[PDB]
């Protein structure tokens, strides 16, 4: 009996939101403009009893990271040489070392501009066949063109830059938090238990590949299979492996590099000669460990189609960029044929080798970015990588069999695989509750699942952490919004007569039309975000009573001071 | 007797200022780069008894909007193709369809670059005569040049962009307001009554035209005639109409469009062939409604030159861009001859047709911006528009007659015609007043014309609204200044011992050397901005007394606490 | 006995820091983009008894100013014409007027592009010999090239821009200050007395020269000799003069200027013809005033090598940019030979003339910036300048003699010479001290060397001044950090129960484990920054006691209000 409303600040309570996360680096493109070096030391905290719903296929971190990478790794071409003076009538013949012919390359000859513009030099380069296009149908002829020269002018990548994926961390600006699921076999969506808060993510490697996920974070106890709706054939399946399989890939033949003058100051790097022995670019996977993996995926894949047998087949065919395994290695771009790898059947109970083609002229993502020329790297090249996961699609011609095929290249699905466990939220530090009072007239959100009385002992902790080119403007935009939110909070607390105090008591009587729970049933038996959810719809009524009450009270005081 | 100073916060009082307004859009160039989509719902409030002076010919909104439009609609050319490879020796002959010769166009032939640089293609386009210049005086010859190729390299407008005027709203940042005159026949300057405040303007269409104002907001009850000083012949007269007259304009002949290759990726759009019948580009106005309008302007124009007769004549002659009616329609640029329209006399008590020329190479405003090539639009084109107003100038050769002529093209005068009714002001929420107290030891400005005691009941309303490329930077710079102003306010209230409270009372005695009015004569019979105007010169004395008093008081308290 | 901790705000105390100072201008490149016009009126204040250590060879103002100048005066080339169409096979012969041959210049002829691209014009210019390079070794021949056309494409400086050094002021953002040494013969490093604070520096002229410092601020009473370590031969010596010597320099021959068409809109300015008489570019210094200066430097230079004789010799030889006196005059760039000037010996007790070469193609600083073409200025040119100081280096071949030579061109050393007297600091307005109290339950830093009790009478002064492309972003970044620092201060004062008050008293008892000094020995006999230095290591203990105490106190009050 005789309840009145009280206002609290620094309540551990939150709402679902979207806002620009800042890029954080340990200790090249990322750590030289978009990402601040900031050595984010691990600072996780477990939340005792909270439950949240998480959803991989709506997490705005993936679409933020896609825009961040696309923008950054288009902007990193801006200082470098345009190959516009190289769109020249290109005359070509078969490439040959004294040791043999190379079928993957042509030998081409052209005219180039010097820093003395009025003279032109006859010059030659070897080019990989998939970047050269024939210039007329009229006769079988030696005359060719660079493939980009009907669509875009390409930029060479400056040889100081390197594409090796550095680990990237994402972090919350002040007044926001990241929540993380620890639960085994989370299935990418639905109700989760054992949540933690972390001020930043673990390292996400910005690795780009089309059918096999290379160097990703491993699965924790058993194979996890994820998609929006397994019944719908139009949705990608992400498969996340527990025990790795290791892929070794190489260009086995030694290429020499030459520099061509191409006007004032600018220079073009191209393949000059091949040193000795010749063999095609290739990769190996250990056949038994692949078989075991393909089987162990199989028995988890069966549980969603229980009575049907399952079998694996080639990708959809056509253009290399979808029907093949793409990746970057040493700075060269490899495309490999996977027909040997995805070939088998399952119902119960040596090395395989892949062969590849190399390209230099590449369209980085889905026609959104500039055409890049990848400059050649000298000598032999090798990469070691871990296959962490598979991207699959499911085809009826049959009732007893399901048929699965490699697919990918909506680049978001690679970054979704590292970000399945994460959610972004906004802290809302104000709240109101009933109490028996009259006015006289351990970490960022740490308590959040607890009894409301316990959280009232730690209010200061959620109070302090409220305050602290695109890459510049978004930091200033984030910081100013964080300041403006804090000032609105303190201004309401001024207008209600609390005037900078964390727990505050007021003459507005509680109304049973809002809630009827006992004082102990509120204070001992409920957790703050549940109380907030219940009072939510009435909340905008309460603030009007507080403002008029303070205005009445100040007029009564201002009157009395003339007679006191 | 026994008055002391009191400090108030959220007083409805203001000063005249300039500060960059933010561009707002309903729901192409404006709403996709400079202007935020923000669907500004109408939120006007009338002010009861305030009077202000307004002045059209010094309103810094017009010069802000001019810079905003010039900057934006120069920046919208930045991504598009440069026609530098088109400055070529251009060889030309008369244009002819089997149906006849076209006198407005030449047929020109030239050499163009392909994405294969080492070959050149012979190619042709039709060009409108006013964009082509003859290349030597030596003989009457077929050799010509594009007009821009001695001054600037032109950029084509990208065909995704469209020039149709979307309505633009201007809004006040926090701590500022817009005031509006409702008064009929305001005459553009002087003392106004019935003012309103509005958080944003109505829609201003950014329409560009040189002699007749198209699609502007109409006059409310009778024809309004505006200028700085009607006696001075050197000043433009704006005339604002009550009942519209409707203009229909067309290109009646069907033009086919062709795309020319112009190096890698880039393409040029030009007129290829004309389909059939040929007739000159023309406009119509209904002759009786024009006559009635020209007469009804006449009887209001007489009242400033009472005894003299008035007559209308051609523009000043010379170059098309001043001596003709320019406008844009469907994306083509029309220039029309107005000699038929401004021809008549007045002393008391069918369609007219105009004929036109089309240009593609245009200098958008007074040599300030890039040269734009307007790409041709296929088929026949028509526009319907309302003539809202006239721009005039007055020529002595006579005593009985005044002679009036069309003039314009200082682009500000079109935007002045939509912004005549508006003023920008800064809220100054602090103030001091006398009271009988000792210290113990409905909308954004809504009340502003009222008795001071009444405004003291609504102080919170003026308190809350104090807080909330160039297009990015100017919003951060506006927001940070709004935060810094608020913090200075709260810091003074700290230094004076009010420490976050809206009405505050102090031991500094009022001094008759500042003012001598009775307590009721202050509090009942005056309005806040008048009291502020009166106390203005003394105000900087008062703040020194407040600061030293608080410092004395705190030392006295800090002493006593050792003995309390 | 019975001491308790008290918190103060606006304490005059500071720490050593770096933060980006803002450029300010009196009343062209500086005052039109990087530098605000703000006519910064002199506002120095002397500090009574403070001492600080200053160090010229670690002052981050010099490295900030270097980055500011390099960035600005590279960015000022961005709008102007690229000379890429001028890298042409250039055919040349000896230059001759009817009056004679000029040995410093060639006459060169070339082909240029018109705004009509398909025609080329035969055209000629005179060029200064040091900017032209011979194109093949095969024979002694008339064929040449512009020197930049193997490294960079140069930009012409737009003739509206001017390089005359305007005085630049550097100023502190809110929450920072600049401190200044007034002491005579400061020796560039170590403990200083008679310090002042000033909100901005005096005018620093951004003058660039390589061996003699022109137009710098003079020495105040006697010659000052400065370096990190005079024993180390690898360190530059700065010598700062008391009485000036005046240098007059000229190009005595009249050059006519011609404008060449170089594609659409763009134009190139070059030397056309020489009017009449011919004589080499030269400078004069008065021989007796130089001798006296070189001697008077000598007797101060002896005091660091007491028994040795001292003698002066030529610079190191090789490339002009280090081995010669560079400067800019009227917009031309002069390089002069100093062998006549630095030639003499000292042990105890007419005009000299220098001859020069002119260049147009210049690399502004150490290969960091673009290559600039300096356009020719018409007519004869003269400059008057004051030699303010010398840059020297010391070479063993001997025991009785020290040998000194001109050196420079690490551009920082010119700006170090104007900034030797300055230091940047951060105000830290919080502090804690002991007092006998229980809780009931003249300028920017002006006092800073005084007794702590006296500073407590002026706390408000240090309180108010806490609050108020790269050139835009750095001002927003600075302002937002200044706001965020202030909000953190006020938030701690909230969490400790002071809630916006300048002197505040608390129930936390003082602990002898921190300090043991008498109450008067603290309050009367010590100055705030010394007390701050002493309490420094314990300080982070104190804030934990304050936060838990306030939380205890608020819970005790919130309990009692139910029973009051
Ligand atoms: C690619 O083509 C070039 C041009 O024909 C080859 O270079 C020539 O090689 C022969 C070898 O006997 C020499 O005699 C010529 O003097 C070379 N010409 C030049 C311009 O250097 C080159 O060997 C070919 N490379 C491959 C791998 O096919
Ligand atoms: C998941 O996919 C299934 C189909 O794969 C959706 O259910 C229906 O399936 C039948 C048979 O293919 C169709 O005729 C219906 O049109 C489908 N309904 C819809 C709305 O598509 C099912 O809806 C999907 N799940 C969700 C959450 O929409
Ligand atoms: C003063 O201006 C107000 C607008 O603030 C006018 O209000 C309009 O009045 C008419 C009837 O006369 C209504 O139909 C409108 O809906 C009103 N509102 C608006 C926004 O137009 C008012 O008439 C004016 N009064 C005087 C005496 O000038
Ligand atoms: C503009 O000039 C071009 C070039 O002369 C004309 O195109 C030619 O038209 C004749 C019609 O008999 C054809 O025989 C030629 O083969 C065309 N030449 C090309 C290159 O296509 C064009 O018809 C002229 N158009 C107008 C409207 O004058
Ligand atoms: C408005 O214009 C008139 C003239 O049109 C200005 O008054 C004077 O007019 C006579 C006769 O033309 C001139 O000899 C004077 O030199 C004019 N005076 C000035 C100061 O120009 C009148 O001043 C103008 N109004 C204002 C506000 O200046
Ligand atoms: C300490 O430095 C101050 C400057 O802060 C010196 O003040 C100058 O003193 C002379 C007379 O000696 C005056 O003419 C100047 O006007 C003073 N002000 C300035 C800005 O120069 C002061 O002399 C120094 N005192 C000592 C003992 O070093
Ligand atoms: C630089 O060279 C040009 C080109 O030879 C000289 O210009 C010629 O001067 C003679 C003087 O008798 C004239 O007959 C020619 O008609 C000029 N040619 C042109 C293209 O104008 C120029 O005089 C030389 N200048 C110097 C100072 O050496
Ligand atoms: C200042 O320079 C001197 C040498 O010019 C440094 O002292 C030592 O000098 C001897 C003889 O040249 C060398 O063998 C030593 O190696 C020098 N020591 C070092 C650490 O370089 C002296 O150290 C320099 N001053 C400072 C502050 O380092
Ligand atoms: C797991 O994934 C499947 C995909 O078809 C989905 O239908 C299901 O709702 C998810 N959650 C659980 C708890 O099974
Ligand atoms: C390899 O795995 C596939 C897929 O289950 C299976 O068809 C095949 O029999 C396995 N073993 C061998 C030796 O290929
Ligand atoms: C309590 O709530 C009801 C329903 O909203 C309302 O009618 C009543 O006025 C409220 N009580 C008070 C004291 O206003
Ligand atoms: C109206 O406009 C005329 C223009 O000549 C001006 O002189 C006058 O001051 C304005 N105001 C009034 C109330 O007439
Ligand atoms: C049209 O208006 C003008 C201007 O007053 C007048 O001279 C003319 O007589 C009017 N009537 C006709 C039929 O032109
Ligand atoms: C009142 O005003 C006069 C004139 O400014 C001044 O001399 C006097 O000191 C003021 N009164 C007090 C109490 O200071
Ligand atoms: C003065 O400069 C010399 C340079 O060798 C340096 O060693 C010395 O420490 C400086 N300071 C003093 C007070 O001499
Ligand atoms: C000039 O100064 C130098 C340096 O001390 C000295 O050698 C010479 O004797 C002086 N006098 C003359 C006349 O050169
Ligand atoms: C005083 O300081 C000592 C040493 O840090 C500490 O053990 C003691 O607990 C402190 N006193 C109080 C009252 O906490």
């Amino acid at each position: 009996e005789n309840l009145w409303v009280t206002v609290y600040y620094g309540v551990p309570v939150w709402k679902e939101a979207k806002t620009t996360l800042f890029c954080a680096s340990d200790a090249n493109v990322w750590a030289t403009h978009a990402c601040v070096p900031t050595d984010p030391s691990p600072q996780e905290l477990v939340l005792g009893n909270v439950t949240e719903n998480f959803n991989m296929w709506k997490n705005d971190m993936v679409d933020q990271m896609h825009e961040d990478i696309i923008s950054l790794w288009d902007q990193s071409l801006k200082p470098c040489v345009k190959l516009t003076p190289l769109c020249v009538t290109l005359i070509c013949s078969d490439a040959t070392v004294k040791t043999g012919t190379v079928e993957e390359m042509k030998n081409c000859s052209f005219n180039t501009t010097t820093e003395i513009r009025d003279k032109e030099k006859k010059e030659y380069a070897l080019f990989y066949k998939p970047d050269i296009v024939p210039l007329s149908e009229t006769n079988n002829t030696s005359e060719y063109r660079l493939i980009n020269c009907n669509t875009s002018a390409c930029t060479q990548a400056c040889p100081k830059v390197t594409f090796e994926p550095i680990p990237i961390h994402y972090c919350a600006p002040a007044g926001y938090a990241i929540l993380k699921c620890n639960d085994e076999t989370f299935n990418g969506t639905g109700p989760c238990s054992n949540v933690s808060t972390v001020q930043c993510t673990h390292g996400i490697r910005p690795v780009v590949s089309t059918q096999l996920l290379l160097n990703g974070s491993l699965a924790e106890k058993e194979i996890v299979i994820r998609s929006e709706n397994l019944t719908n054939n139009a949705k990608i399946i992400i498969v996340h492996l527990h025990t790795p399989v290791e892929i070794v890939c190489t260009r086995p033949n030694n290429n020499t590099r030459k520099s061509v003058r191409i006007g004032p100051g600018q220079t073009f790097y191209a393949t000059g000669d091949i040193i000795g022995d010749i063999k095609q670019a290739h990769c190996n996977i250990s056949e038994e460990k692949w078989n075991d993996t393909l089987q162990k995926v199989g028995i988890e894949l069966q549980k969603h189609f229980p009575n049907k047998t399952i079998k694996y087949n080639q990708s959809a065919g056509g253009d290399m960029e979808i029907t093949t395994h793409s990746f970057n290695c040493g700075g060269e771009f490899f495309y490999c044929n996977t027909s040997n790898l995805f070939n088998g059947t399952y119902n119960g109970t040596s090395t395989i080798t892949l062969q590849c083609r190399i390209k230099q002229i590449i369209n980085m993502w889905q026609g959104v970015g500039r055409c890049m020329y990848a400059p050649p790297i000298a000598g032999n090249i090798t990469c070691r990588s871990n296959i962490t996961g598979l991207l699959l699609t499911r085809d009826t011609n049959s009732n007893e069999t399901e048929t699965f095929r490699p697919a990918g290249g909506d680049m978001r699905d690679n970054w979704r695989s590292e970000l399945y466990k994460y959610k972004v939220v906004k802290i809302e530090p104000l709240g109101v509750a009933p109490t028996r009072c009259k006015r006289r007239v351990l970490g960022f959100l740490g308590a959040a699942g607890s009894t409301m009385g316990a959280a009232s002992m730690t209010l200061t902790v959620q109070a302090r952490n409220l305050l602290s080119p695109v890459w510049g403007i978004k930091q200033l935009q984030a910081r100013v919004l964080a300041v403006e939110r804090y000032l609105r909070d303190q201004q309401l607390l001024g207008i209600w007569g609390c005037s900078g105090k964390l727990i505050c008591c007021t003459n507005v009587p509680w109304n049973s039309s809002w809630s009827n729970r006992n004082l102990s049933e509120i204070w001992d038996n409920m957790t703050w975000l549940q109380w907030d959810k219940e009072i939510s719809n009435y909340t905008q009524i309460i603030y009007g009573l507080l403002e008029e009450s303070q205005n009445q009270q100040e007029k009564n005081e201002q009157d009395l001071l003339a007679l006191d």
